[PDB]
């Protein structure tokens, strides 16, 4: 026989999540103008599906952009997506809050280049977000006062 | 199994704001100054003071500001930015910050703020396996980069 069927409950890792480093075999993919110089934003599990989307941003050509990706599962374990040619990703180690990833891409010149990644999750607990909100309105401030900072599109350029 | 030792400087690191409220609409409006995007914040238990080094739009641009606070007796702080504040710390984690700021511009306005910021951490084990894993594929380190330090040093 091979392995058994792998447990799987990673919706609740949802939500905002960040770059901290990527490495490359190929310097030219994550340097500046980049395809892989990947600033993630958000991450979404679907266990049903058995999916990962990726909501990042990427300067290309001197503008940014964002971009939605979807990633497949496989029999193997491994994820499937198209970006940038074809890839292979591997989830090496995970938590609720980092994500440690390999992924393998072949462009469309045929090149394999392998990066590896550490991405952190931004972790807002209930408690906190009570906290705030009772405070909030203690100060007399009305919920359309208020502003999110997680989900802005109107946010500050890292380069 | 471990953990490192709790201390106020050991909260210092990169921060990112969640939400703002203010009593006045218009100060956290765009080109509102306080619109802010927070990169880090340094804490000195010696000195008693909390440095802000954050991002605010204004007139079309992204600035970076760097705002230094004082702690007085009260425990509050007392910061120069658009007037005058005093800044309180309602609930402080490893991982959260909340926050009630009333300032005072130069014409007298006052205006509540209330905020809630995260910290983005990165534990060493954490770091340890990306570089374990970095290694094994023969990536160069110098073929890394640190997307941490240009968020939070933007332009
Ligand atoms: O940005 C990555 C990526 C972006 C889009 C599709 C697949 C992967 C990436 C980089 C390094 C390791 C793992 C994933
Ligand atoms: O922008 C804030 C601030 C920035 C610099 C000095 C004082 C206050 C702030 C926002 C929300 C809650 C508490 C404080």
């Amino acid at each position: 026989a091979q392995e058994e069927e792998a447990e799987q409950n990673l919706s609740e890792l949802s939500g905002p999540w960040r770059t901290v480093y990527i490495g490359s075999t190929n310097p030219e993919k994550i340097q500046e103008n980049g395809p892989f110089r990947t600033y993630f934003r958000e991450l979404v599990f679907d266990d049903e599906k058995g999916t990962v989307d990726f909501y990042f941003s990427v300067k290309r050509d001197g503008k940014w952009k964002n971009v939605h990706v979807k990633a497949t599962k496989q029999d193997d374990g491994t994820y499937v997506a198209d970006y940038e040619g074809q890839n292979v990703f591997k989830i090496v180690s995970l938590s609720r809050t980092h994500l440690v990833a390999h992924n393998i891409n072949v462009d469309k010149h045929g090149q394999t280049t392998e990066l590896t990644e550490l991405f952190v999750k931004l972790n807002v607990e209930d408690e906190d977000l009570e906290k705030f909100w009772k405070l909030t309105e203690d100060k007399g401030i009305d919920k359309k006062n208020v502003v999110n900072f997680l989900e802005n599109e109107n946010h500050p350029h890292p380069e």
